[PDB]
């Protein structure tokens, strides 16, 4: 039964900064909000709902030695790093994340739920689904000896090639304890492959994936750079599109008609463009793809916003350093997107993408995930980079 | 910035021998051609664009001990032999080749691109795709002990039996780093099998292969002797047909309607018939097939030329000795094909088969691959057997 | 440079409590101790060197569900539990531990050395070496189906049956990044086996293990309950004996002549005796062994101390709850061992057992591991249950 | 086929588990599981009978001489740089088997103890002598 007094309250449902309020928190939920028991005072601070990041990779972080860790490290080391990664992510103001790839994230989610370690609320997609030679193929770039003694990956490993294998892949993701489904619709930038935007899925396989996920109650997110794969994924019926580098007018029309969410991820594109300039940071197979593709994200996102495509907040951290997600807000504001909409996209739209209702707005009966800022973020977006108070589920983690 | 002065220039776009010209080469391209900086003088020479061979096997060469090398040699020995094979091919005037089978050719292409060894520009198809018991099945003729210790080949090994396996095989060829797709539509002569012209593919599987290859920008070439497999491959939508020993009028009509390219390969047809006369050179399973099939190639190619089928230049070297490709120019001319068309088929039509535009004609903005002949090849076709100057991408390899 | 003012100081090299002192810490070591820079004042506290626990299992903890997690849980879950286990162990005043079995411990040591997580300084033995059916056999109690699909363990798994296999086992332990070697000479209480004190090693295998360990700079610790296995291990030349449940006069004489160290581990015996009374806690195979063997660790340790056998400090935590190690100090003092010797056994004798000269005493040039207690432990042995100040390598962790 | 000098090839180098020439040093658990622990066919030995088979397998693969790593090395993915990694019986077995097939033995060594063991076993040449002392020099001269 705590009473949090807030000097200025942000209404994520309306996007307008309100006056002083008081929140009553009991049993991990918000009991009532009163205009104007222990007391937590934030009279000279701005209170907001906890932020949600819809694209993170908490079990990795990009580094010069990243491409050699596949043959030298074990999952235990990745978990020991993910402890600090999750603590840094939680302390930055993000009380919820959607992890879109990795086999360490379900275990970290279980550990956080059991209270062994501190971190945000994780919605884990598990191992991503791809095709042979795809962006998420685990054996791209391996020589013939290792490839032969490791075999050809199949539905149990996440590699699909037919309609009947997609069903088995979705069922195996459900069996391993996933919360949603992730597919790579086209090629990628950071993979050890040749293509970067070629359509790597047929419409039948994506439709099978969506049908199986709907049978199991899952939602499907699709990584996509090229136009043909993006159009195939949109027409199949996926929920969100992870990148839109080569999005055109017809894809925008189809997205608006279907209701697809768009996750721009400015931060990853800026990071790959910056790191492609350093010699030796990326393999020579990867460097041209990054230097070309990554620089065409801010314009497409601005055009999609101007055309009326629903946009959500996601960072693709794991390329960039964890605990620095809030910088994307700045990248949004300097892209033509108003600060109010940028703050809305991480609170009330992220819950719509996630398909839940118990979070996103500071309303009675919802989860008590509250954060505080020293400065007003509407008149100056940089104030999102200094969080002074973090509370999750009624437990204060930063005062 | 080199100036090559040529006494007589051949116009591959028109097929007519022109007068003296001057080519300006800078940065590996042709800058301008002027009728009438270091100077390379070929005053008493005929200048032509570099030749292209659309059917070679640079990782092997036929010999009496060829059929036992499968169990005694390693890929390293084949690479060490290909080192000399590629140089012998380049010095003969062929600055570009299309390799249609072999798992050593992508590595040799990478080595040549990195500048470690000298050779032509390789477009590699990788491992060929076949069916169970097919012409390109890697385990034909093996006893049951070895066949059990190696298992049954699948899509990862290049053997398909359904549409989904065909899709997986094309995707695996893309993953392994291929530039096009090669399928065996019928039986063959040099296989350790029983049939020589039976249809070994169904229309659905070939259509699946063509669709998957089109999804990745690949072109498909088909090896075919019998009429039924040839017709199936033509109707499915392949680009070129590698043989047509039993081509009839309905196939010729279908080829003309669809636009299929024809590669006769006179040299291999003559070589197999000549070597079938020697006792013990070929296995008793192979000798009748060679002695029968190989002798019916020159008549079919002449009839197809008379009927209006588009014909490209290919030799199927690896059966014949490398560095002797130009002899095919003779076999075409003594088959009724004019010398001008024979020279055109290896320069401007080979680029159309390959699907590129930066080579084939000595024009500004195209690659500077130039060769020179001592005698005029139009009046005498034997002059193609004495090349005196070879330059590839602006670098002179033979003066 | 930090100046620590101490009201009373304990000299581990003499076992006497001195007067006020001042310690100068710079670069993570002790510079000068002056009788009588940022100042840390502990004028009303008793300062001691950091304690060392020579028998812990930081990768596990006893639970009613501990006999089904071998088939349900993953090493990542054990790492996430080990983070908290190590933090609790460090906060209790134990700045160094010797881990005597477990696959997670080397990775936890690496993570702590890199600063990713908090914990003590780990000397990890890695896998424990046993024979077929031994106390440390990883497949004890499994059914025929599981034991078939896993195969018979060999020297790579830690199971040996000859001299040449023991050599390979020691070399494999070195290869995996171990600091010492651990073998089980006899049976154990908690194994899924019939025996509790039978000899399971021959003198020729233990001698080979010791000889191979001496090459790589390793020391050998031996688990033993019965008299014959203890005698074999002592005569072979092991460094320390982990339990002495059935030690007799001849074994004590041999230990005195050889100089072997003895680790009683009162806590494990008391815990197993208390948990054997509960119904269903242990499997029916384990319960009689826990009821019988553990009730004799107190009379044997007292007799060994009265006979002049050298005794060190160890708790076997992971059977007991992590963080409660210091309670063993209460068990030794009530067993007849004086408080000063019990305090020396964890500071100056643990360094002799480990073979490191940089720790153990608060002297210039040594590692700055300093702990503080509210009360005087030489008159009340319960004061070791209230640690008020912890410092490891010059960094303050608890103030 | 190609140009170059006259090669006297030793082939695979023989080492022990975790040795300087171990082909699986530094690999993670997954990779090391799908390759198996190297044996005498891969050049890794741990006894006399395994060393005999290793020398015979080197002969079978077309080698001209035998190469062993007596101690640790600088460039390996291992913790040690000069520790003894061969016992005096294994080196003697290697030399005795090599003498049968007409082979000579070269030894990689940095530390003093491994160098001494290799010199007293009867190797032909020593590849490095980083920590050679007076007794090792006297034994080499003798
Ligand atoms: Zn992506
Ligand atoms: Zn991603
Ligand atoms: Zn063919
Ligand atoms: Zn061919
Ligand atoms: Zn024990
Ligand atoms: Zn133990
Ligand atoms: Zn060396």
């Amino acid at each position: 039964p705590v009473a949090v007094q807030c000097g200025r309250l942000f209404d994520a449902r309306s996007g307008q900064l309100k006056g002083p309020h008081t929140l009553l928190v009991a049993d991990g939920r918000i009991r009532q909000v009163l205009p104007g028991a222990r007391v937590v005072d934030l009279g000279d601070k701005v209170c907001l709902p906890g932020w949600t990041d819809l694209h993170v990779h908490l079990g990795s972080q990009s580094s010069p030695q990243s491409y050699s860790e596949d043959f030298r490290l074990d999952p235990v080391d990745h978990a020991f790093r993910a402890v600090g990664y999750a603590e840094k992510t939680l302390m930055a103001g993000f009380t919820s994340v959607r992890d879109l790839g990795g086999e360490v994230s379900p275990h970290l989610r279980d550990a956080i739920n059991q209270g062994l370690v501190r971190g945000p609320r994780i919605f884990a997609a598990g191992k991503s689904i791809a095709t042979t030679g795809g962006h998420a193929d685990p054996t791209n770039g391996w020589n013939e000896r290792l490839a032969h003694l490791v075999g050809a990956p199949g539905p149990a490993e996440g590699v699909v090639n037919s309609v009947d294998e997609a069903r088995q892949a979705v069922r195996q993701r459900y069996k391993e304890g996933s919360d949603l489904i992730k597919i790579t619709a086209t090629g990628g930038v950071l993979s050890y492959a040749r293509s970067g935007d070629a359509p790597q899925f047929t419409v039948d396989e994506i439709k099978a994936v969506v049908d199986t996920a709907r049978d199991y109650g899952f939602r499907v997110a699709a990584h996509a750079h090229g136009t043909e794969g993006m159009k195939r994924a949109v027409q199949a019926g996926v929920t969100s599109i992870e990148h839109g580098t080569y999005m055109d007018d017809e894809v925008m029309r189809l997205m608006k008609q279907h209701g697809t969410w768009y996750v721009p991820t400015f931060y990853a594109g800026r990071f790959v463009t910056e790191k492609a300039a350093i010699d030796g940071y990326f393999p020579e197979v990867v460097r041209p793809k990054a230097a070309r593709i990554g620089a065409l994200i801010s314009q497409t996102a601005a055009k999609a916003y101007r055309n009326g495509v629903r946009i959500a907040f996601g960072t693709d951290q794991g390329v960039g350093p964890h605990g620095d997600n809030a910088r994307e807000f700045v990248y949004m504001v300097e892209a033509g997107i108003p600060a109010a909409y940028a703050l809305q996209a991480a609170t009330v739209h992220a819950a719509q993408v996630l398909g839940v209702d118990d979070q996103g707005v500071l309303e009675p009966g919802k989860r008590a995930d509250v954060i505080a800022l020293a400065g007003n973020p509407l008149e100056d977006i940089n104030a999102v980079l200094d969080v002074r108070f973090v509370m999750k589920d009624g437990v204060i983690y930063k005062q």
